[PDB]
């Protein structure tokens, strides 16, 4: 009954989130067993973010320069390196809350959960989706950087994203936690914009039929259409072309439902030419595309985690 | 930068969830010290739900018909008492993990997190409101019963809300954690139903209040407005009254924005009358009435929990 936009309980990660400090810039870092990982900026000045040159910073700090502190502890840092653009801090502790977890890359379209962090504390926990161009449409402050993002499979925690940065129209930019950036971005103060985002189709298509599976049905036609001739129609309306792997994945939805993904597409191109007509559908007045289909799955059926 | 619905970092809650279940009926309880808190209907049968007498049904169990389990492990029963509409089981074993906390009845347009759990375990977290009619707009399956909703308040874990069931329209109903319902319902299996629903006027207002710090500012109009005019648009679109305590309760918002409460009235009024005219408020095409003021400074100021 009902359907929410709903973050993956944040209990692991909170475990896991340190303030760094070195000279007097702060931000979050991640203890994972006897490693911190943060973005690299904590070692720049104000001044350094203009143009800075990570690796001469870097080669300037030695392991005392890095104040560690989990909650009120100071964990003493006996190594340091840079990968990409996130550096680990290897401390003297293994953190004994370190969950089961994996780092991944994750593709765009699919989705996370966000917790927002200061000075190493929680403040609050999201759901956002990677972006087709690379963005996020995250909340962030002053002080966030080094917040990440994740998804969790039974008892595993997959790290997939590490803040960064805000750009121009508020989108926000990070990178994976082996470093590199998602999209064409730099961790550096000058002028940089995100491409034209797109709608991801599958995702929509995905919460069609989460629509459908909490009664809210009236979008439904009686048509049918080709792969082809949607993805022209999806094409006009800046979607992302729906792909036969991205069929395959609907199929649990479909089998559900008794819905063919093919005619929930007609269902969805009627929306797309003639708008909703002050309708909505669960709840919103517009066509929403941060749910996968595991999301959908996973809300419907109530998947929990150990 | 960024406006999203954002929960309470779950963790303190996760450590509280356990798994009760009596006779073929399981659900999900809180732990805190030695006490498990759980709806009592744990104890009907499906044909003991259209019409129980929970009392009779309760002096027919003793303290071994009540398994609870914290994960693999078994937690002994050694004592147990109905408190209204909530089991409270005695346990030979305090929890741990238990934070700080109380037990709180909140008021009609507050917001809190809901950790919705099946089998003792958390499946996921979002934020919630309870609705002038005393319901919730949440998402929650079979099993979810005993699913706690909550608030954070730097380490204390305020619990205000218990789940028990889902009602016509596809809203949720329940208790606070001495067992009394919010609003007129019961726990039985018989015809209810919700009355009519209000929109939160003070809430609205606090979330214009965050599209204005935002930089989303198109509504904004030069007018103003008395406090009696704007309520007697406000009751013609079905919006709660404001209240002088709202007016206050904005001030922080007010100050920091440059915008007298009764100059935003009279924007929203205009918008009521008006409507939207296809644009969009924070990405949102209808007026959101589920974020507190509180919520609004708590994102827009990065307030964090220990
Ligand atoms: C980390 N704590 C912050 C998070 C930011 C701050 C406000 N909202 C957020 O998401 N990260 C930064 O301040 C990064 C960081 C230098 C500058 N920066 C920016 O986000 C800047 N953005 C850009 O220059 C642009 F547009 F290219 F993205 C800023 C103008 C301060 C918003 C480094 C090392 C990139
Ligand atoms: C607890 N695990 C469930 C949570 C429900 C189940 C589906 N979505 C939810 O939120 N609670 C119940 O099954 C409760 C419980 C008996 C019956 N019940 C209901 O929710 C029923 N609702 C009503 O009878 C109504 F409309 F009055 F609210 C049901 C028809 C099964 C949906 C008791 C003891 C009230």
């Amino acid at each position: 009954s009902g359907f929410r936009k709903m973050a993956f309980p944040s209990g692991k990660v909170e475990g896991c989130m340190v303030q760094v400090t070195c000279g007097t810039t702060t931000l979050n870092g991640l203890w994972l067993d006897d490693v911190v990982y943060c973005p690299r900026h904590v070692i720049c000045t104000s001044e350094d973010m203009l143009n800075p040159n990570y690796e001469d910073l870097l080669i300037r700090k030695s392991n005392h320069n890095f104040l560690v502190q989990a909650g009120n502890v100071q964990l003493r840092v006996i190594g340091h390196s840079m990968q990409n653009c996130v550096l680990k801090l290897k401390v003297d502790t293994a953190n004994p809350k370190t969950p089961k977890y994996k780092f991944v890359r994750i593709q765009p379209g699919q989705t996370f959960s966000v917790l927002a962090c200061y000075n190493g504390s929680p403040s609050g926990v999201y759901q956002c989706a990677m972006r087709p161009n690379f963005t996020i449409k995250g909340s962030f402050l002053n002080g966030s950087c080094g917040s990440v993002g994740f998804n969790i499979d039974y008892d595993c925690v997959s790290f997939c994203y590490m803040h960064h940065m805000v750009l121009p129209t508020g989108v926000h930019a990070g990178t994976d936690l082996e470093g590199n950036f998602y999209g064409p971005f730099v961790d550096r103060q000058t002028a940089q914009a995100a491409g034209t985002d797109t709608t991801i189709t599958v995702n929509v298509l995905a919460w069609l039929y989460a629509a459908v599976i909490n009664g809210d049905r009236w979008f439904l036609n009686r048509f049918t259409t080709t792969l082809n001739d949607f993805n022209l129609v999806a094409m006009k309306y800046n979607y992302e072309p729906l792909t036969q792997d991205h069929v395959d994945i609907l199929g649990p939805l479909s089998a559900q439902t008794g819905i063919a993904v093919l005619d929930m597409c007609a269902s969805l191109k009627e929306l797309l030419q003639n708008g909703m007509n002050g309708r909505t559908i669960l709840g919103s007045a517009l066509l929403e595309d941060e749910f996968t289909p595991f999301d959908v799955v996973r809300q419907c059926s109530g998947v929990t985690f150990q």
